[PDB]
């Protein structure tokens, strides 16, 4: 494609803002959001304590550099610095002293599955040498208390407690195992950003400038013989190309075409919904747990005959958090909770959703290299590449390097690679 | 040009000694000349009884996993012997009053202080294999550590491997930077091992079985003189004939017992630098912190040290066994101090052991790689820790690798990361 052509990001997300940045290189790009900030699933919320104002993450936080090396190299080269958060786990269930943790070999689910817990970590590590978890588990004779006690809560931490996380591919929780993300034995190694993920966001937002449109959500994508029109906020804007950053769902919608491989290839895109309370009330957190960052809580009236259809809740304490070591006020995220937060003990709420991670769901994500370029249109964003933020950023950069501007970081071995990865992934 | 059928003796019964004789078994006429009155070497485990059975205490070698260890990890799933997860928790306790720090929570002092350095470490040592033949030391003055940071984190936590008589700081950073990067070591969260089942000569026990009257226990070799008609070694008194003989001892016993006029193998052999180690099994419980919670590992630096005197001054590094996961039953204090400065309580003691770790640095690395060149030669051959990768996969793998060049082929091939481990340390060995 053409330099200095006329381009639109839709969704200004972390794929959005990063592949917009990356476009505003070379072509005239616009950035139209939703919301009021970039940065979508990736917010901060300001929260006012005794020491300050804190930007508390409430939907993505973790990375490390490892698994996220260009989110890690973009964060580096804006010069924001970065912490070790560890993901310690605290499972409850009803009953007397019905957990286990991360931390230490206490409780009774330990006493209860001890064996199952070390045999599967030496398992996630033999295995890489396409099935989901929950078939694994059957098919290597796991208990179903293994499924729903330890499996499916410690999954939700990525997943929400909606999540039919036991459907999910393998290959995405063995890979957690093996990398120490997810362990049934320490706390995994995870990062957070110094003034939260909103930080790097802020800074694409300040480089951009007034190429961004927020608060302005697209109601209508047209391709056309002369170019792509794009209806958003009671007017009409015309542009060469179209970068989709939204949601599949989202963008069916929005898109405009004759042509139904479109609904072939986006509808049909299933997700999970999550919601995410900041609060203050201290009731929510286990008085065996506390310590942990991430707690568990299965609701009284668990029963394991009928597991499928029971869900937790899953309740992350900052103040455990060692930036927020002298905040005397709590700081509590619920995601999902069952029972009602104390209203009166709320922050806010944000509603979102995730795509879900199933074996089709995979080869769903693929099949969309078919209409990539077509009528002027692209496509990146969560839905088109590998889970998490540097699957969603890189994916951006996928398409700023097909229209033109080059993979940033090239000299970055281990950054260069998933950007590869991440483009035979796309097949862009 | 060597075949079937030879005379070969095996010098040590260590790991690498017995994994090697174990082997060459299959195609020679073996004979295995052992020092002391087990097989196993640094890999021993010692009966204790308790009111819950007699358990089989690692006094040694006592940790692997399936990824750092996959020819180890194999050999004992074929064998039966199971394994569990002992996670390497460290408590590190110093003078003042909570001067401490350890990798479960963000307590102590020593964690206020430090908690930001501990937190950059990580990341450059995930950074550094993506990009350096310098010492975790000199790499640390560079990067601009603070001494308190070498002295009272990064030569505390590097004890666990290398004992605390070890210069640490003065290891190959590589060596650190892999631990680090493959949550062996850590800041932040306790390591990912494993022990065995019944503890680390279970799988020791099996080859023993395996070669009967083949081993020769407490048959300490003197000397080793190759000759026109094939290689002499004098044993027990007696002088014993082989056509080829492997060498599984350290480097400094090895050129002991080498005798020949050749003088490159004083040059190869002569420059190892070890570290003594005193291993203390005991039941003296006042050597566990009271801070240092439910840490494995609990180093202790005693009152007195001064930062300025941190390269003369050393700690104590005490294991709680009554943390790991099968002996949480046991009402028995079951402890091992590793190189107590204070005495421990003889009517708390039940037996110690005295043993010498090889020292890691750069130039020691280039020492074993060397060794490549008297491979072969005067129907000698070498394997064991001072020729191959540190630890017991690095160990066992080296005898492998001489059983492989002897006829016997590495008995793992289907297991793709256990044939990976045998073709790099063959890489390395020169073989
Ligand atoms: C609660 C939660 C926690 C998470 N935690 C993590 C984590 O810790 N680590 C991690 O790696 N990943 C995490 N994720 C995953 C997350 O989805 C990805 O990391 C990444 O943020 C998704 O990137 P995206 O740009 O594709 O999606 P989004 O961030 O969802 O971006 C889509 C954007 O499109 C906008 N939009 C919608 N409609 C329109 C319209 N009509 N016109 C224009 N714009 C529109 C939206 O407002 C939004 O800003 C989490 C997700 C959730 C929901
Ligand atoms: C306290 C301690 C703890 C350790 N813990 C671990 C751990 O947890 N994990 C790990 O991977 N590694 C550990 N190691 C490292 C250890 O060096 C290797 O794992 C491995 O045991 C070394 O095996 P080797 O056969 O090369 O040497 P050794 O085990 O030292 O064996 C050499 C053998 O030669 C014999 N010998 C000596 N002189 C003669 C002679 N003249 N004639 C015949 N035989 C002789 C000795 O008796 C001995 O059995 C530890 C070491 C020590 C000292
Ligand atoms: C390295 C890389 O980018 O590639 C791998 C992806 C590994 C994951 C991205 C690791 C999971 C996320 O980064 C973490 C998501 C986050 C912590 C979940 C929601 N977070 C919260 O609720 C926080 C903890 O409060 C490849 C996998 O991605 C695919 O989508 C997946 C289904 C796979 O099959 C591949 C193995
Ligand atoms: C690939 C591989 O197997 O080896 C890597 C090094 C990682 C080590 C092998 C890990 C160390 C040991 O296996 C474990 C040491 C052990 C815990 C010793 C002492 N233990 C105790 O004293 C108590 C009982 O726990 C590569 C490095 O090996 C070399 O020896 C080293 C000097 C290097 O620089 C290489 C990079
Ligand atoms: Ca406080
Ligand atoms: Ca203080
Ligand atoms: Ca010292």
């Amino acid at each position: 494609v053409e330099a200095k052509s006329r381009i639109a990001v839709v969704g200004g997300g972390g794929s959005g803002s990063v592949a917009a940045w990356l476009l505003a290189r070379r072509h005239d790009v616009t950035l139209f959001e939703a919301d009021e900030y970039l940065g979508g699933h990736a917010y901060s919320h300001p929260v006012e304590t005794d020491q300050g104002t804190l930007h508390v993450d409430m939907g993505v936080e973790h990375f490390n550099e490892k698994l996220s090396p260009n989110l890690f190299r973009l964060l580096t080269d804006f010069g924001i610095g970065t912490y070790v958060a560890p993901s310690s786990v605290h499972v409850d269930f009803p009953g007397e002293q019905q957990s286990w943790n991360n931390l230490d070999f206490l409780g009774e689910l330990r006493e209860e599955l001890h064996e199952e817990f070390d045999r599967f970590h030496q398992e996630m590590n033999q295995l890489p040498t396409q099935m989901s978890i929950g078939e694994y588990l059957d098919k290597h004779g796991y208990s179903k208390s293994f499924k729903y006690k330890a499996m499916n809560p410690i999954l939700s931490i990525y997943s929400g407690c909606h999540a039919p996380s036991l459907d999910y591919n393998l290959m995405y929780v063995a890979l957690s195992f093996s990398m120490n993300l997810l362990s049934f034995f320490s706390a995994g190694y995870w990062r957070k950003a110094q003034g939260g993920i909103h930080s790097y966001l802020a800074r694409i937002e300040s480089d951009l400038g007034e190429r961004v449109r927020l608060n302005t959500p697209v109601e209508a994508v047209v391709p056309t013989q002369s170019g792509v029109t794009v209806l958003a906020g009671g007017q009409e804007h015309h542009f060469d190309q179209v970068v989709f950053a939204t949601h599949a769902d989202v963008t069916l919608r929005l898109l405009r075409t004759s042509d139904q491989q479109y609904r072939d290839l986006l509808g049909d895109f299933a997700y999970v919904p999550v919601e995410s309370v900041l609060h203050q009330d201290e009731s929510w957190l286990s008085p065996a747990g506390g310590g942990a960052y991430c707690q568990f809580r299965m609701p009284e009236g668990f029963e394991l005959a009928r597991a499928e259809e029971q869900m937790g809740s899953l309740t992350q304490n900052c103040n455990v958090l060692h930036p927020y070591r002298k905040v005397s006020s709590p700081i509590l995220i619920t995601f999902d909770p069952q029972e009602d937060v104390d209203p009166e003990r709320v922050i806010v709420r944000r509603e979102w959703k995730l795509p879900q991670l199933r074996p089709v769901d995979v080869r769903r994500k693929k099949r969309l290299h078919e209409i990539q370029g077509l009528n002027g249109l692209w496509f990146c964003g969560t839905d088109t590449s590998v889970t998490g933020h540097e699957g969603a950023i890189v994916s951006g950069m996928v398409i700023a390097d097909r229209l033109g501007v080059p993979h940033p970081f090239p000299d970055d071995a281990p950054a260069a690679a998933q950007f590869r990865g991440i483009k035979e992934f796309m097949g862009v």
